[PDB]
Order: structure tokens, then sequence, then C-alpha cells
């Protein structure tokens, strides 16, 4: 029992981290097969980040403009033999295939989904943590200068699913990056110009999963016979900055296991959103919306 | 910027996880050089866990009673060449040295210290998370049956400090294990009997570190000219289930960086313990005491003018 923020073991990803240097700019890259991915802003000189012309910057580079170094484990300098730009990423080709390339896929996560982050500095992994893609397609992480190229991923059935490459900080504790197709989450542009973040929302399905985890951890004071239908809740959600509830097998499994209906959990959300009134749930006095139903299922049974 | 629960990268520890089998019992083990460590309850039959006689169980075993296998990564089937019991652990000597043994040491963490946990099941690493050793020497983790032998560790300056090997669940979301000297954190016995956990306390120094992280993340509404001296605060702490505040360089660095004194943070704790007055600190309405001053410095400290 117990519920904590759990990340996927990072070893298979640590074996793919490299350092990429272009001029005086150094950041992290991901080495899979003969490819090294890194943010394209490595090409910018430090005083020209406001509105870079990436097409003009790309043409000024040759394969020799990029230096790639594996800093952890068997240390090595990898020779860059080709380079192209894919959205907000650089796709470098190196002459050596990564011998520790794991079985992997590239996916783009949807808002409300969770993933693990391997924070890296100077091609060196330094920390692991989990985030949730917010309703406004940002993440609430912990990153400092030199963390770009840090990697977000999930793992299942021996396959690493690479979903994020860190790019920028939008505002205090708010971050964004791109998927490996080079598309920035939230369509933010890789330029240091003010861009508006859309309003965030509480992810209902994740709050429901968390209240089920609370019931499965002996915390059930908030469960009442009171029920609120999905369509009624969804109408209330549109006016109270909560996402629409859409049913899933994972939630049905928790509902069947606890004997508490989804409609009872939706009524509890409406009651708890008005206030906890001096009470806690799993040590918290605010609703937690970053555990998905699958994250909760993982920590209650196999 | 931002502050999250961060664990140390687990790859160096994942390379040391093995599965140990004794009879019909299987659990996780840690392989370092020619040694494999695992919980001694692997020697118990599944229906005799209430009060095992480990001395009697040990004498019935030979080196051949233990099967050690490595499934993940560089696979192996190891041969046990000696065995002994060290507190609540079995120490198995194997004929092959782990070729991926990292630079390491064994340490016992004190209450209020944080560490990373690599949760494992059947010799497979499955999750990573961070915990804090509570004032009552328990941890608030997330573990299910088959997780014993999961490993707690920290990393600093290229060295893995191995500090915990998971053993048991005491009550809902409350866990314990042993350090690698075989001493159970909190002196709990590896038997399935009711055992009283001592009362827990809020770790003051960690709450102070967190309020400094909040100030460094633009949240400073709780900072007032009001001060509480350490001696006065420590007298109040003895009566309100808070630990004694003892000054440290790490806290002084945060106090110097923010220009907010420790005594202002101790006043803020006393005010916030009575209630948050409908406001939040880093999205929370309760005090957070599981980030140490070094954990905060890692995520918030930068360049310093001298
Ligand atoms: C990673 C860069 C790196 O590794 O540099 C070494 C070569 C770094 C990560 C952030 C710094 C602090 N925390 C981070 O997560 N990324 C950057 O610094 C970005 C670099 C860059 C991006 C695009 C073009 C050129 C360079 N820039 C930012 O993150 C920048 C930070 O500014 C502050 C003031 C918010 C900290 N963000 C920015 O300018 O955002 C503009 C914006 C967009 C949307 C909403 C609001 C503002
Ligand atoms: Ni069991
Ligand atoms: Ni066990």
């Amino acid at each position: 029992s117990g519920l904590v923020k759990m990340s996927a073991p990072s070893g298979a990803v640590e074996n793919c981290i490299v350092q990429v240097t272009c001029g005086s700019m150094t950041l992290n890259g991901l080495w899979l097969d003969n490819t090294v991915w890194c943010p394209r802003h490595i090409m910018c000189p430090a005083d020209q980040l406001t509105d870079p012309n990436y097409d003009a910057l790309l043409i000024s580079k040759t394969n020799h403009s990029f230096i790639v170094q594996k800093h952890i484990g068997a240390q090595a300098n990898l020779r860059v033999v080709a380079h192209s730009m894919v959205g907000v990423l650089l796709k470098l080709t190196v002459d050596v295939a990564n011998p520790s390339t794991p079985a992997y896929t590239f996916s783009t996560v949807k808002p409300g989904a969770s993933f693990s982050v391997l924070a890296c500095y100077n091609g060196k992994p330094t920390g692991v943590f989990t985030v949730n893609l917010r309703h406004n397609s940002t993440i609430k992480g912990s990153f400092l200068c030199g963390s770009c190229g840090s990697v977000g991923y999930t793992e299942n059935g021996g396959v690493i699913n690479f979903v994020y490459m860190h790019q920028m900080e939008l505002s205090n504790g708010t971050h964004t990056g791109s998927s490996f197709d080079g598309v920035m989450y939230g369509a933010f542009e890789d330029k240091q110009t003010h861009q508006l973040q859309l309003t965030d929302k509480y992810c209902t399905i994740n709050v429901v999963a968390w209240l089920y985890a609370a019931v499965l951890n002996g915390c059930k004071w908030f469960v009442k016979p009171t029920r609120v239908g999905i369509v009624t809740y969804n109408e209330w959600a549109l006016s109270n900055q909560f996402t629409e509830f859409v049913g899933t097998q994972s939630i049905d499994m928790l509902a069947h296991r606890t004997g508490v209906s989804v409609e009872q959990m939706l009524a509890a959300i409406q009651s708890l959103h008005a206030g906890f009134q001096g009470k806690t749930i799993l040590g918290q006095s605010t609703l937690e919306d970053e555990f998905t139903p699958d994250d909760v299922n993982m920590q209650v049974m196999g």
C-alpha cells in the first residue's frame, strides 16, 4: 500500500544521453541507433535568442559544427556525418550506432497523461521525476539552465516510449518541450518572445483515480450516497475549470474493486472543490490531478 | 525553476538487481562484487511467517539451498559459495564478481534524510521514487507483495550510497527495511506480529528548506518581520510534534541568498501550523517536510556574488 509519485527506471535512457556542442552552446542529446536528437536552439549564439532565423542558422552549419560526446560509461567522441532540422529539433547522424539502443517507440502524449523525466546537465543524468501534461500542454517540472535536451519517456513491456525533449521555461515552474517529430507541446515557438499560455484545468479523470487510491488506502470520509451524472458533472466542469469526464476501463476496474461508483466520485469532486473544510485526503488539503488511472492501478495491484 | 520530488538516476543500481530463490520463496537481491544481499525471510516457508526461528532455519540450509539469477540486462546464473546471516539479511558469496559494480559505500540514514528507492518485483526494476526517513524511523513509500529486497540509495560525487533494503509494511502506506549492516530501521522485527510505531514529527529543518524554495520560486506572502529565536522555537517544537531546529551551512546558504532569516522562517512555521488562512505555498495548503536543505539547494541554488 501507499501512493507516491513513481517514475520509470531510467537506466535504459541514461545509456542514450550524450552531450552536443555547437560553438559555445552545449546541451543534451538522445543517441538511438546512428541518430542524435537535440534542440535546434543549440545553433543560436547566446545573444540572438529573441527571434532566431533557424533556416539561415542551419545553412551556415556543416557536419563539423557539431561535437557529440558520450560522458557517462565508456566515454567517446561520436563523429557527426550528417545533419537535418525536424521541427524544433536537430537530427544529427553519427558514424557509430548506439550499442545500448533499447527497443523503443516515439509517441506524443495527450493532456492528462503522465511521463517520467530524466533531467540532464552536460550530457550527465542528474535526476528523475514524473510530470503530467497539463490541460494547456505545459508541464510543471524542475529545470535549470543547461537542462535542454532532457528526456521524457514511459516504459511498458520492455519498450521505452520517448515522448518529450526539454526546450524551455515559460514562466515560474512551467515548462515545455517537443515530441520526437519536432512538434512543440502547446505549439509554443522556440524563441524568447512572450507567448501566452492557455488557462489550465484540473484533470477530472486523474482526480477520480486519486480518490479511488485514497479509498484503497483507507481514506473514505468523502464518499457519500450522493451521485452526480456524467453529463451533469460535465456541464458543471465547463464552468469550473475541470476537464470533461470520459469513462475508461481503468476507472471501471477501480470502481468495481472499491464498490464506489464514478458518479459518487464526481459528487465528491464538486463537494471537495468548494473546500476540504479542515480535513485531508492522503495528507493533502487540495485535489491531486497528476496520477492517472493506470498510475493508480500500478500501485494498488499488478 | 520549480520544485519536484527528484530521485537519483537508477541505472547504476538496476545493473545490480538479481532474483534470489530459496525453496518456493523468491525475492529481489543486490549483487555487488562477489556478494548478493537479500532479506533473510526468504528462508521462511510462506505459512510460518508469524514468528520464525531464523537460527534454526539457517542451520537447515547449505550453499545449494540458494539460487541466484539475473534476468534483466547482462544475464547470469550465479553459484553461491558461502552464506551467512547479518542481522535481518542473508549475505551470499557468489563465484562471479558483478562486472557492473559501481563505486559504492554502505550508510545508515538518520531521521529527516531523503533517499531514492528502486522498487523491484521478481528481479525486475519497476519504479523509482524518493522517501524521507520519518522521525519514527519508518518511510512512507509505495510497495506491494514481492517488493522486499527493493533498494534505497543516494548518489553524490560518483558514489552510490546504499542505505536501505526493503522488508515489510507496518500499516497503511508505512514501511521499513534495513541498512546493509542488517539493522532494521526503527528496530522493527522481521516477524508478522503487531509492533507499535512511535509517533511521527514534522521535520522542521526540511520545512524551513521548503519555505526558502518557495521564496526562491516567487512565493513569499508568509514572510513577515516577526521572528522566533531558535531556543524559543525548540521549546515550542517539543510540545507541538516538530523536531528541534539545529543550524546548518545548507540552511545558512539559503538564508544568505534570500535575505530572509532562519528566525523569520521559524515564525512562519508557527503561523502556518495554526493554519494557511486560505492561501497556498507551491500549490500546497499543508507544510512539506520531505525536501532536505541539500535537496532544495540542488534544485534552486545558482551563482553567488562574493
Ligand atoms: C535549456 C537551454 C540549455 O540547455 O542551454 C544550454 C545551451 C533551457 C531550459 C530553461 C532555462 C531555465 N529553466 C528551463 O527549463 N532553455 C532555455 O533557456 C530556452 C532557450 C531558448 C529557447 C528558444 C530560443 C532560443 C533559446 N529559453 C527559455 O526557456 C526562456 C527562459 O526565460 C525565462 C525568463 C522564462 C526563464 N523562455 C522564454 O523566453 O520563453 C518565452 C515565453 C514563451 C511562452 C510564455 C512565456 C514566455
Ligand atoms: Ni503475497
Ligand atoms: Ni519478501
